[PDB]
């Protein structure tokens, strides 16, 4: 039903033993970094750009519009210091989240086998006996025996009980639990809007005026939720890409229809693991990546990729393989959440993420990858897709150092990225929206151009920029595509 | 040079959404659990057996012979309560380890940019300014600029300095550091024996008399180290399997020759990541697994697989994919270290490890896996290997529920396991060594038998045991191999 | 719709330049020889056996029961002189043939553009102006413009005309035309029974009492024609195999249903080329072979394979490739018609046919052939088919010199033959019908045995026969199958 | 050593039953026709053009320069009546032929077992007892026991004897033998120059002044023979292509080096079958085609393809499969010899040859063919070859109706032809040599153009010609290549 396969690797002793020698920003896999107090300064944001940050994620689960607007201003200043590293701006919606209230002493130590009751009144200041929940209809949604998870599942509670005003639970494990933590109610219908009023106002009064490029919509359940977001964006938001977050059972069941309506997908592994059991999450990840790859839809793999680096300067062995395998699975982007937003090693986390990406990208057999993609796609295809596919096959056959794509809307660049070239895709566009939105596709780096007139010289200009960025050198071949109906091969010579 | 590939997966909505319904011990991937105070009781050891523990690892980096012998006695009592779950016993050598001394207050808080000097005298009781190192020749081995890592790299120190008696370093990050922690000296020749006197006495005076089945030899660097271990074992230890641990550059460079001499391999990812940089470790893992798979040599993937479950009741998303990917890569065994030896959730860690294994095993396309193995092996092969390969292909072609292997030495079962059947391999043997040593191969479960006389009825007895264990039912086919030159297919009927 | 593929060949300079060194009867492709006056003597029939003849074809389009019974008697005497070369006996029905009458001077020279009329009265003795036709309803079946072909299309006539009693045609080419030649009426419904009274009496009063093994039924058009033949054979003829001849449009359209009812197929290329145009015949041949191969149904490729050797001692270059390509396409049998029945070089034709077969069989890559067959067959398959397939894969993996099959009905041998082993299939059977009927399957040679009791020694006896026939030698492996649920591999040793 | 494979076919009931509906000259396989008295008239030569003739073969084994010059003049008149069907002109050298002398009564009936002596004196007028041989050193080259074949092996003679002046042989079969027939001396070193004085004067005094495009050099044995022909052609003959004929053991042994020096190959099956035994010839054909295909060198399959049509209006079943299989093997050209030079049905033979080609070309799976070619060629390849390969893959992916190639020298067109597109390759060139020489490559049809200036409009002109030739229609896509570094895709629209 869902054939899923990692790219074959050719792993050499040289690659294992010889250190990496390329700029981190030469990587093909792109990185979404969540902003927060740990990277609030312009100086730290510039360091994250240099380490490999490509898209900035504003998590509207927390903070006010003024908090995010101040962050956005420091990002714009960081952008001015790296004007050719064009960052995409992503708004991540709160969605139908459920959270615990506040605590009498800010933290509580629940003990295993102890009782814990939760109350519908959100202004209660709780303690170890008692805590508030932001979901007013909690008593009517849970039936006895259901499990309640708090703080990314750091503690779980079995619903022994329910009444009109509250629920009684037994703590299934001991844990220290902080303020305002998330709660999951697996296998329970939660009566909250998928797109809330707050969500609609974050999209309309922040993402549109501020110029965000992506809406990452939480807990999406149907193709209709996506169509509603597109309709709210309206003509003024027509260039903002919709990225549904798949993090519950409904989003899995309806994934094919959600994907068809979407501009791309985020694999929201934290909530997904709490809604389906954790052992299943890798199945969902590899299947969504495979389906997105076949459709040419970009996908972001998210959550706990390098989690221990919130506290440690190096990741665990499982964290290393998680980043590499997400690359080898076919992800376009990988993501950091607390590792950049609130941890002690944000630059180090982005740095090692880029280094793992580079190792995983370098070991791939791109001949077999290309053949396996073409083997899995029905023909005839459109002229545009066939020319883009030939740019990739040609580049691999001669070991070209780049593919230059002239693209108004980005469509040509997306089609080339679908065929996963070993080399960088240098997309040229006159549209500001296009050069930032393309960041969600693997291997695409964009340059804003004034125009496409004199395609010969625009290509020769782009070749000049590529040599200046050390992406190509005398003796290299480059592929150029425009039209999407023309492909040219140019050898770089001494002039 | 090293083609490496994961098995293709067929991932269905049903598998993602429907809970697992099989006994945890029906899994094919086997689990090595490190014993320690967290699983010291007979009752907890019995729970680890039920959760999926197959091999018990005694880590001789710590503790005395009396400590390990007491543990061994509680394991034997746990074995008596699960007499048909025959556990393998593995001794893991200390090897040429380097460790910090003790501390004036048992713990120290090093601060970034602060100075730290280490001294050759191991009886010094250190503090934040000063710590002892067990390697007397530390000053003569490091030159200025080398990096010293302590406590699994939780802190790193740059060697600013060296003298006859000590080294001066600058702390590169702040960390709390405990007692007796390991130290790595990457890219430095350490002058310590690969097989120390202590190692030789642990092998000769504990593993041989106590009946251990495997020696996992630390920091192996050459085929000669393996030959020396085989020679020390001698005729009395001829049935003890040698498992080199690959955890340094020399072991990577000489891996092919080490493997040829070995009975199997342990991927020792903790030290390997500190000796080669962490971003490279996944390359080394996938290449060793691929080479071991092609040779029919069993491999154990080790270290930080479910690390956060030392403290948390559920693993991170990266930990889940790490176990599943190690299965999909082709590992025979996965391993737990502190998660079982000293953590707060040892039964839960083994339980979720088994559940991830079952999900990864279930999504594999075993048709493609079998074809890719036969495509990669030169023919003609031996009669024994060709019959074993046909048992697997036949079982897959008719969806047999098991392959029964009559085997004196285990050789037949190892050859069947090399071809990675979807079904369990039930190995019957009269040898006590064989039924425990086979635990390191994927999918092999053993039964001690009195004899092979009347092969018809020994097979019919094994069929009876398999129905009693719910491994097969009326209507199933089973494959039986013996000789290694005969294969029979038997349908289970009502009688 | 119909994927068709030749086996891949590995062609070496050694094979092109070094002469063949094996007995002609060691070939896997079997030969059907049509008997006639050119091989009427016992001595010539013995020479055809030695040259590679496996099945004797009695063409009931010509001759009386007494003529064929005398031939049959000389074949039985030839069989007594080669008692271990068990020949199959095939009756080829006349079917709804149409033939010209006799001639005033036995031959006529039609001239292009000259008129020629044909008359419904079969006793007319014709000449160049006028000839009789055995189909009484010729005038009512042809409409003006249809083409009439005579003597294997050596002349064609356009139907200019039709009346109640006759047809007028213009000769489209000049030709000398003999007595009693066949006529084709392409794209015209001929009103003759598919199974005529004469056919039913040849089957019932000759093939059943004489012990023929195959009925090759001419011009079969539907699965119902096959069912009628099976019903006429009845219980007394239950062991006689039905081989429909595909030689008209209806047989092509209904081929899948004809095949399902059939015991095998004959590609009757002479008539097929006249009913569909000649340029299409190779399409029909390769598609029927592919479908028969996938179903495990044996197929005979017939007609004009070595035609010029009716007159010349060596074949043309196109005749050589035709035999080799029919082998590489996957045919079980190839056939000779006038080359053995009436030509001047019958022993030479069978000899060179065998030599071409041996060259084509020797260049095949049997690894790829086996994989392509298993890739094209749905699983699960029956236990019997899976064991037979494993006998082939095992034999290829160790370069076994033969597969021994104990088979009552032949079913096991047919299943092994479906997977096209490089080595001979030695089928042992106690049934006289089985040991002769299996001759239509590629690579199967049979031995009549008294019994299967003591399977160990029956196999050891068959091994002894194989060494005596130089099919195996000390150092070889052989595969043995019986049950169909057991496979054994035996190495031949000095004893 | 020599992997050889036919293209996979997808054979449908529709193709078997529906008649061909395309112009014969739309075929991709090209036809070499040997000229002779049967096609001497301008009218018959025009009919052969319309039937599919692409290259005219002048066989200098027979006739004088005046005979061939008169033929050449009638070909030029036929060319003037079909000025857009640009024919290639091929001179086929006599080479070191051996022939019988003349006969007292022009024909002789040798009888099997009768004696026959041959004499070194070529003016002897022989009979059934005695015949002359053109090889003066026959007595010193044959030793007793060697076989002498005469008239394409229609009779063979065993050398019982040898003296200084003559040889005595026993006729091994009865045959009627005409005048001036060829003789083969298999496995005997013949002392004749590979390139004789007559050959050098036919090349220099006929092929160069008359404007022939190919020299088909008989009995080539080494790369040095090819280099000598290139040197004789010199600067004036630099545009004449050298096609060695492979027809003896030395040419097989040295085929790889001969091929490297050659512009293409002719498989000379008549002599090859007499020098190696006939059963081997199909091995040699399929291996040479495979090697030529991999190198991009065009190959002609020659001799006895439709032989019976020298006398019959329709071919045998083996002749049909021989043409189709030579196409499916990968031949660029197929050839007719006596079928056009001296037979009774020259237009019919060329017509049915074209029709078989069209059926074989239409059933090919061009997706698998393309992948199997790219799978078998080492990369990196040249920029030119990679762009040509992408023109083919793109055309197949969108079902383009043609590939337009702007080419000065033909190199671009040859590289496209190497990848065997399903569609026609329309090559445009300003060179007269190029537009005629390209005829030896499959699928290439050329147009002479004035210039390549304004590539946009030259392409739009070629598109206009293609619609006028019914090679493309509104709605089709076409591929255009020039540079070899640019590929464009153009959709044909209403204008
Ligand atoms: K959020
Ligand atoms: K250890
Ligand atoms: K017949
Ligand atoms: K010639
Ligand atoms: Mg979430
Ligand atoms: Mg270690
Ligand atoms: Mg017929
Ligand atoms: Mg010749």
């Amino acid at each position: 039903a869902g054939a899923s396969m990692q790219s074959a690797a050719n792993i050499t002793l040289r690659q294992i033993l010889e250190p990496n020698n390329v700029n981190l920003r030469s990587k093909k896999t792109h990185i979404v970094c969540t902003l927060g107090p740990a990277c609030k300064s312009v100086e730290t944001l510039v360091k994250l750009i240099d380490a490999g940050m490509d898209i900035c994620r504003f998590n509207f689960s927390h903070g006010s519009h003024e908090d995010h607007k101040e962050m956005f201003n420091n990002v714009l200043k960081a952008q001015e210091l790296r004007p050719n590293c064009l960052l995409g701006m992503l708004l991540d919606t709160k969605g139908p989240e459920i959270r615990t209230g506040f605590l009498k002493n800010k933290e509580v130590h629940l003990k295993e086998g102890s009782k814990l009751k939760l109350v519908t009144d959100y202004e209660f200041l709780g303690d170890e006996t008692c805590i508030a929940c932001s979901y007013k209809k909690l008593p009517q949604s849970v039936k006895p025996g259901n499990i309640i998870l708090i703080a990314d599942g750091s503690v779980s509670c079995k619903v022994l009980e329910t009444h009109e005003d509250h629920v009684i639970t037994e703590v299934l494990n001991s844990a220290v639990i902080g303020e305002r933590k998330n709660m999951n109610l697996p296998n329970v219908k939660v009566d909250l809007p998928i797109i809330s009023e707050k969500d609609k106002n974050d999209i309309l009064n922040f993402a549109i005026p501020m110029g965000c490029n992506f809406i990452a919509a939480s807990f999406i359940q149907s193709a209709d939720d996506v169509r509603l977001i597109r309709n709210l964006l309206g003509p003024r938001g027509r260039h903002i890409k919709i990225i549904p977050k798949i993090e519950n059972i409904e989003g899995i069941i309806h994934f094919d229809k959600i994907l068809a309506e979407s501009d791309g997908i985020m694999i929201a592994r934290g909530d997904l693991g709490m809604e389906i059991s954790p052992e299943k999450v890798f199945l969902a990840q590899k299947l969504m990546i495979s389906k997105c790859n076949l459709q040419g839809k970009p996908i972001i793999t998210a959550t706990q990729m390098l989690e221990s680096m919130t506290k440690n300067p190096r990741p665990t062995r499982a964290e290393v393989t998680d980043v590499a395998n997400a690359v080898l699975d076919g992800t376009d982007c990988v993501m950091l959440s607390g590792e950049t937003a609130g941890g002690k090693f944000p630059v180090e986390a982005v740095t090692i993420m880029s280094k793992i990406c580079l190792e995983a990208e370098a070991c791939i057999d791109y001949k077999l990858l290309y053949q396996s993609l073409v083997n899995a796609i029905e023909t005839p295809i459109s002229v545009q897709e066939a020319v883009a596919r030939s740019a990739v096959e040609t580049a691999e056959s001669i070991q070209a150092s780049l593919i230059i794509a002239l693209t108004e809307t980005g469509y040509t660049a997306r089609l080339i990225a679908k065929y996963k070239p070993s080399c960088t895709i240098l997309a040229l566009s006159a549209s500001d929206s296009t050069v930032k939105c393309l960041n969600v596709h693997r291997g695409v780096t964009c340059i804003k151009v004034g125009s496409f007139q004199g395609t010969d010289i625009v290509i020769r200009n782009a070749i000049e920029i590529a040599k200046q960025r050390n992406m190509a050198k005398v003796g290299d071949s480059v592929i150029a595509i425009h039209g999407t109906n023309l492909m040219k091969v140019v050898q770089i010579e001494l002039e």
